[PDB]
């Protein structure tokens, strides 16, 4: 309670004692290793051996842990790379460093020591000092879940778990970008500020750009952009970078996140369905060790093909009683989607219903790796028109999980079809569909000029990661998720 | 004048010729070789080994160039990796290909080939198609300076030397990352939206979230965030994204541009000096071959040293005349500050007029790599106070070429400074600053828990890249820079 206050107490009260002395807060002390690399390089040496090479190295880190033993103690250093243990002796040390300094630090401090490598008789990997000294004064002694994402550098100084989350986020993205490059693929950086948003279906954050006296979009997708980098000749392009949606906080929703969109010319959806399983696949073996991936009381094997489904069989076979005849018909398939809880907009048609009543039937369902094809073209104005139903496009969304993970199809790059779709995109807005397309004269200008015919994925890499972390939030695979006030 | 039209005309009629025959957009050809492959790999061969190798490729692109001589033609077809030429001889394709489909195409339409390899008597590397298609009918002709701006897709189409820009670009970005990770830094991905912006003092973007019914900062530098993490323990750091200035734009500025900020615990920005000078000796090296650089008029030597100069001696240097006690005194430097031009204001002190007095008076003559030290304390909120003198602080800013490229220093870990100086920028944004830092509590706090002696660095991407790719104008370096209404 009050025992707090004394630490708040004790800390700034030693802190001031650190400033008469001279530079509380110094920038000098240097290391030349890292716990992690201490331990792959000398786990298995035998005292015996270590003691014969003498190797003196340098460390810093926070203390985690402290046994004081009168003349010698233990400390337990935490850096980037984990932890390594430090024997700190008092005669070891120079003259009083041990008994007027050392003994005076407190837990969470930040210290750097420099000594010789050897074993406990535990058999751990420890240093012997020879040189000990307080880098940083903690004023705060060491650390519902949201204080977690609240404070994460707290979440991370305390759990173990939370800081290897991140950390295989980053082998993640690396071993994305690798797979990527190592497929011809090159990654580019489009516009986060938009005059003309699209690219998806999504509420935007609205901004002002003073200079111009201009309203600007925070990007809700790079696709219109990235094609048209297709068209100027980069067939093979990738982007990772954040979108912005204007829509609330979820377990699976934040209102920016990252996403990868890559586009390979001369491709159709099949390319990206292989592509994708091929992606899964390497990211486990070589991120996991192995393709079989542990998810909550699930198991994926991505060694094995997805699965493969139509929008409407997968309505069918997630709600059996289903009359399908349903779907064909608007007014049957309206009051169905109404009697399952869907609030039809009057800008929506049968292709947007039944896509809607998919995502209350079935989308919760796709646990094990799936792909839904056949994507009605109402809500797939950017995408290939079905050879056989003009009504259909060549569009899929693949789930994980119960949740959505990607979306890919093959390009459409007819324009005179586009400027079409664009201008329905435009009467539905006019109808009240918020967030329905904005209509971009020159990206049909640049489908003009030809697009060839191309494949476009987009993955949400924040969902992709929970996959390969156990998280079951979004929140707990981004750093610093949006807090609500 | 009226030909243009006649050419729009034309490729709309062929195209609607297209739609009777049957889908005039197909998405089914695939190639197996980019132009530069074939380049690399067949270049050095002659036609008698070609002959022999008797190698099949499919290839696909835009019709670039055409001569018709009757029942042979040679074209020449731009993809990803390049230009390749084509021998379309009628008697080589399936019957009335060549002359019903092949010569009733035009230029900048996207087609696919297939055929054997082999050197014209020109001694130039052709393909002789056995198979050859139309792709995608480009319903617009192959095409101030502004214009490739608004039509990137066009500029890149035109010229190869815009092409190669953004895949050196790209080559950078790649070269940055394997660099930062050989040197164990790992890459993270913090907020872009923020209720509090700060690391960096600008006017920024500001937009309204919905949901939760608050007002958001599009983040005008990561460095906040960044610094939370080294306190959780990521020691080696950087991210690598955008940020975003509500300024005007220049030829040195976008109103969001891609910066690289790292941070390396138990180091000071001596460290970042050396870690800068071999980046740059290295991108050079490895991308563009040598240490030695053109651009425009002058030579950078990236393989040796930078010239390194304190803010005092940079403004001495380029402008002799100056009197340096006058910037020891508030009076005479206001004088000094109008009489070159600056508008004082009220808010500002001796050290914010003397770095105003530097950026008019020597920045534009730093043309070789040059590191300018000792930033007043006024004008870094952030950095480290300086050992000897508080009022500069352990700050250094880099230039090349008469731009800003860079901006590192010794961070502040002083918890109780820092509040201190967060809450001078909220007295100066009192007093009209605009661009003063806004007072952020949770970063105090983090720092209360500690945090290791740091270094960080800030690197204007857009900026960089220019230097590499002899560009003069942030405009061609950024793909789709911001187009003024
Ligand atoms: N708010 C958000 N937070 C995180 N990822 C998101 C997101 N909104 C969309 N995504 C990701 O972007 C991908 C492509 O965007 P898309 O337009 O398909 O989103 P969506 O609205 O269908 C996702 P959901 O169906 O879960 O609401 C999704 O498959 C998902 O991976
Ligand atoms: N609008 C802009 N466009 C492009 N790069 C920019 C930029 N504003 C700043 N930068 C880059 O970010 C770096 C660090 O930000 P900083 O706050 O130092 O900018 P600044 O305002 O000093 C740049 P300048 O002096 O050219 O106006 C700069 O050194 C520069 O490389
Ligand atoms: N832009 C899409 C992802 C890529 C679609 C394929 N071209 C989205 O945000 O859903
Ligand atoms: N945040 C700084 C760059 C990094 C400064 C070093 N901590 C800026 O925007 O200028
Ligand atoms: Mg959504
Ligand atoms: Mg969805
Ligand atoms: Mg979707
Ligand atoms: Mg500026
Ligand atoms: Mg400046
Ligand atoms: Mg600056």
């Amino acid at each position: 309670a009050i025992d707090f206050n004394d630490e708040l107490r004790n800390r700034r009260e030693k802190l001031a004692a650190l400033r008469q002395q001279g530079v509380a807060f110094p920038n000098d002390f240097r290391r030349d290793h890292t716990s992690d690399q201490l331990h792959e390089e000398f786990d298995a040496k035998d005292n015996q051996e270590l003691e014969s090479l003498n190797i003196e190295v340098s460390v810093a880190g926070r203390m985690m842990t402290r046994r004081i033993m009168g003349k010698a103690s233990f400390v337990t250093l935490q850096d980037v790379g984990g932890r390594i243990q430090l024997y700190v002796a008092r005669d070891s040390l120079p003259e009083g460093v041990y008994n007027d300094q050392f003994k005076k630090w407190d837990l969470g401090d930040i210290i750097g020591a420099r000594g010789t490598l050897f074993k406990t008789q535990t058999g751990e990997l420890s240093i012997h000092c020879t040189e000990l000294r307080l880098l940083t004064k903690a004023l705060r002694p060491l650390p519902d879940q949201e204080v977690r994402y609240r404070q994460r550098y707290l979440d991370l100084i305390a759990n173990d778990k939370s800081r290897q989350t991140f950390v295989v986020r980053s082998k993640i993205l690396a071993a994305i970008r690798q797979f990527m490059v190592a497929r011809g693929f090159m990654e580019v950086e489009t516009p986060m500020m938009q005059v003309i948003p699209g690219g998806a279906s999504a509420r935007p954050f609205i901004t002002h750009h003073n200079a111009l006296d201009l309203d600007m979009y925070l990007r809700i997708a790079p696709e219109l952009y990235l094609k048209r980098l297709v068209v100027g000749g980069f067939e093979r392009v990738f982007e990772i970078n954040r979108n912005f949606r204007n829509e609330g906080i979820s377990v699976r929703h934040n209102p920016e996140f990252t996403m990868m969109e890559l586009y390979m010319a001369y491709a159709d959806y099949h390319d990206l369905i292989e592509l994708t399983e091929s992606l899964f696949r390497t990211l486990a073996q070589e991120v996991l060790g192995t393709t079989k991936v542990t998810y909550g009381e699930h198991v994926f094997d991505f060694g094995k093909p997805f699965e493969k489904l139509t929008m409407r069989e997968a309505i069918k076979k997630y709600r059996p009683e289903t009359d399908m005849a349903d779907l064909d018909n608007f007014d049957a398939a309206k009051a169905l989607a109404e009697s399952i809880g869907i609030t039809v907009e009057k800008s929506w048609g049968l292709g947007r219903i039944v896509t809607e009543i998919f995502d209350e039937v079935a989308e919760a369902h796709l646990i094990q790796p799936t792909f839904i094809t056949e994507y009605p073209a109402e809500v797939s104005p950017l995408a290939r028109r079905n050879d056989v139903n003009p009504e259909i496009t060549d569009r899929f969304e693949f789930f994980i999980g119960g949740r959505e993970i990607g979306n890919g199809f093959s390009e459409l790059n007819d324009a005179e079809d586009q400027a079409e779709r664009f201008q329905e995109q435009v009467n539905a807005k006019a109808a009240g569909d918020d967030e329905a397309m904005f209509y971009d004269e020159d990206y049909v200008t640049a489908l003009e000029y030809g697009l060839p015919p191309t494949a476009g994925l987009g993955i949400g890499i924040d969902r992709m990661i929970m996959l390969f972390t156990n998280s079951h939030t979004i929140r707990d695979v981004i750093l610093f998720p949006a807090m609500r006030p």
